[PDB]
């Protein structure tokens, strides 16, 4: 029989060096921030950097991805300083999910949620702000999970609404680093040249789906991503 | 009498925390870039970033913020090489003031007005240019102020026309850096995995006003920024 | 008679200040990625940076520079997920020349093209992609030119369609740094207040023109840039 050949022991290997590849210096670290919007579609930011991301997403970028949404805008900018008719705007999303495959430094990731003007945490004077929050350094919070890499440590979850806790009407900053346990830094002398040669690599995509169901079926699972469905199932 | 109660020194301790906070290495740099429009609108553009900025706003970032622009550009991009009829666009802003709210190291900021492709100073060709131009380190330029902040050392402002003496169609680039006035530098090797890490807190915003009146009652005073009216009173 | 006289003496070492511009480390590099339009128009992405450039141009800034565009991308994203009547955008580039003049590094020029997602090489797993791809490091394949800078080492250029060996329909990442002979980094300790200061100058203009004729004589001539035309002709 052919029960246990040099070519499946090459395949196990190779199974191997693919389970491990999110470890490889030189891979990706991806981020998929999922947004749920009011009509049921879904609004994936993703997001792959090899050592390191720091952006925020302004309410501008996340709710595309004239003068009504002008004097919306002003209602946000200022309290009682603008002359909309409306209260919220329908582009919002109404919840998000953070989910990541890579090996993160869990200590390094940043998700400040704030209103139109980046205020976080009910601090609304650029005086008083600095760039570390409350509800900021997710890293504890973030969930592991079973699905296709289950059993891996690099992958992880963490979701929520956009509620008065955070913002109803959002910017989202956003901040990671690639976890080092070994003594030289990719950030050293010598690495600095190629922290910032492949800093833009690549560029966050926006992705519009129909549904959750769509999202999972068309690009969660063929990219072969970890994600939590709302039933709290793990692909 | 309670005339100098425990009370009252706690909060005497806590008006010196909040006055040095700017000096707070973890704390933000503010940046205000004011443009005034042809209709009276100001359009400001607000950063806020905890250790450097470096950006140029684009001739379409500072207009916005058809193929009858398209045709206008052409003639931006090319002398007498567009097909234009209007000599300037009614969206290009006519005078501006930067005014600054942080421990900034004046020696670190730039600002440099150039023509749409981002030429400064009737230097035309990218061969000849170089990153230090005429007018460009305003740092010796700027004026303090009194308002709010008055009798601190780290407010600033700086203004004047969009004229040929820069250029009438303007694109903007700033760029500015956090004092440090001890040794330890934060882009040492043991820092710059922060400095990337925080770099991208917050993205500029860009914050359209009614008028100038508008601009200080809605945004200036309330989030306790320093500002220069058109009468030369600081706020 | 004239002959040698030190007016011309001084011209003489004006020149080779001037033609040696380059190699100085407060110049820019300039790269321009020249796109070929199926309207047979141009769109040139201008970049000028002094030390190093990283950005992956998404399809969104290729094609510019709605619910029908919408379904075409979806089309993009997922194999056979979007309704899309049409199988390529009219918005699309057919073919793309990069061209440099600065002391680039050649080593360090990366140019992926990629699918709309960023894919290259036909590897489509975030999990098993690097930083590092097959169609990347274009150095040794960018060829020398004549032209006005004819027999100087700082020009090079490099070209090819789009098609199915890269993408059809491309998102294309570029990264450059400046070359550096020398012992001391301008990326050390010393030096990465500056390369991080300076790091945003210039923005990337999108240059559009009607022709490639009308792109050689109203931007690549009187900006004295290289070119190679259709033709192999080099200016
Ligand atoms: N001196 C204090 N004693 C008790 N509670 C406080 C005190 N200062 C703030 N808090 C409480 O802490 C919570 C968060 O307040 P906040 O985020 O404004 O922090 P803070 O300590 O006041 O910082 P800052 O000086 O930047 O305003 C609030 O519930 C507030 O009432
Ligand atoms: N090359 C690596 N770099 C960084 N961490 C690694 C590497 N290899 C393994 N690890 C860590 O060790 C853990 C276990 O690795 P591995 O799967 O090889 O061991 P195992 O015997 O199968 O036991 P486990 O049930 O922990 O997987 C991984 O989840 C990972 O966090
Ligand atoms: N050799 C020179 N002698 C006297 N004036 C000069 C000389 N070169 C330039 N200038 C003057 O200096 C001013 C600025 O010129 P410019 O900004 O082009 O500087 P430059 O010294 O010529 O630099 P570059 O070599 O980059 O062109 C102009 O008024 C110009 O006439
Ligand atoms: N923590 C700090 N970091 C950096 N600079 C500081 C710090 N504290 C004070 N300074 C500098 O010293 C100056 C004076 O500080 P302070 O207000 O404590 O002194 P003062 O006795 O009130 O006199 P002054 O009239 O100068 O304020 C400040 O304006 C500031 O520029
Ligand atoms: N073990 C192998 N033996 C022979 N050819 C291979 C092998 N693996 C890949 N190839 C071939 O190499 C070419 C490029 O494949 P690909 O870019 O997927 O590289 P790879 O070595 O399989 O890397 P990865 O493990 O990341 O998929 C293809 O023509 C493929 O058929
Ligand atoms: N300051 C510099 N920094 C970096 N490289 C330089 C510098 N000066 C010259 N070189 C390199 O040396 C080459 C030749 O320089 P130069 O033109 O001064 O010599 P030449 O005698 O005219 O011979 P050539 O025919 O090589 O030009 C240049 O093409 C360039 O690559
Ligand atoms: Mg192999
Ligand atoms: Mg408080
Ligand atoms: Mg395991
Ligand atoms: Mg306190
Ligand atoms: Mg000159
Ligand atoms: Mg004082
Ligand atoms: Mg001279
Ligand atoms: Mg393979
Ligand atoms: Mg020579």
């Amino acid at each position: 029989m052919e029960d246990y050949t040099l070519r499946e022991r090459e395949q196990e290997i190779y199974n191997r060096q693919v389970i491990k590849r999110p470890f490889d210096p030189d891979s990706y670290l991806t981020a998929d921030l999922h947004l749920y919007l009011k009509n049921g579609k879904t609004l994936t930011i993703h997001i792959e950097r090899n050592l390191f991301f720091s952006h925020e997403f302004t309410w501008e970028e996340i709710c595309r991805g004239k003068c009504d949404t002008q004097e919306y805008i002003d209602g946000l900018v200022a309290d009682n300083g603008g002359r909309s008719t409306h209260n919220s705007s329908y582009l919002e999303p109404v919840a998000f999910q953070l989910t990541l495959l890579g090996n993160f430094d869990l200590g390094s990731i940043h998700l400040r949620i704030g209103d139109y003007l980046g205020f976080r945490d009910g601090q609304r004077f650029p005086c008083k702000e600095t760039i570390h929050g409350r509800r900021d350094t997710i890293g504890p919070f973030m969930q592991g999970m079973s699905g296709k890499w289950a059993k891996e440590d690099y992958i992880h979850t963490y979701s929520g609404r956009f509620d008065c806790k955070t913002s109803r009407h959002p910017s989202i900053f956003l901040a990671f680093m690639r976890a080092n346990q070994d003594g030289h830094s990719s950030f050293a002398p010598e690495n600095m040249r190629n922290a910032l040669l492949y800093s833009g690599d690549k560029s966050p995509r926006y992705i519009l789906m129909d549904n959750e169901h769509t999202l999972i079926n068309n690009f969660i699972i063929p990219r072969c991503l970890p994600y939590r469905d709302q039933y709290g199932k793990d692909y």
